């Protein structure tokens, strides 16, 4: 099953949702990442390249799709294919990103 | 500012979250939707030809928008400006549904 993350459009992106899934693939709670940004699931191993491919389609409001070592709250880490999309109303205003994650690592 | 309503994928799209917005727009707090499939939004003159094609978007995961007549907590009739999406992980599977409401009254 697939995590999901949504987060606030501004602000540096704060958790306000995450589905049960998102808890089994990184162990933490909601209560351990309501009002964090993302980032705390990477590690000194993760590919800044691709840290900075999100960084920049985030800041842009573009959908973006990456491959990305992280880690569960007990440092082990796991390979995360994360799907992220800006959530537009009818006018173009970016309302929410939500954040797809599925473990890849076998 | 526009509300958003997020619902699990299967048996009968229970809402799981809601923002600031949904409340200003609906009346309705948080606690008092979850759970619940959005539908009770919907009254006497709400177009069934309307419901009936996000029933049909929302059984094939389909993108849909509709503007569509919405009745506030208070029972104050609005017109809903609706933007329905899937929410897709990379194998194709449907994680979730993302409601977009615009009051366009
Ligand atoms: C909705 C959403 C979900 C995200 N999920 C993840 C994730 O699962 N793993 C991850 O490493 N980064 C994730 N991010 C990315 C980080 O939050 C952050 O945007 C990224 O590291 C780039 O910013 P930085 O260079 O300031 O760290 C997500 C971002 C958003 C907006
Ligand atoms: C994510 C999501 C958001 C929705 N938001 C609304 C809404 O704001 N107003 C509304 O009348 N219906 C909304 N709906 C539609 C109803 O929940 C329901 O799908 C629709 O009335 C058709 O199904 P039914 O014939 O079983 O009622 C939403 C559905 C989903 C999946």
């Amino acid at each position: 099953a697939s995590g999901m993350i949504v987060t606030d459009a501004g602000a540096d992106q704060p958790i306000v949702f995450v589905n049960r899934a998102f808890s089994t693939i990184t162990g933490y709670a909601p209560n351990e990442v309501l009002g964090r940004n993302a980032r705390f699931l990477q590690g000194p191993q993760t590919d800044p390249a691709t840290v900075a491919r999100l960084r920049e389609a985030i800041a842009a409001a573009r959908p973006i799709q990456e491959r990305i070592l992280n880690y569960r709250k007990d440092g082990q880490p796991f390979w995360n294919q994360l799907s992220i999309s800006p959530v537009r109303d009818e006018t173009g205003n970016v309302v929410a990103f939500v954040g797809v994650q599925t473990d890849v690592t076998a």
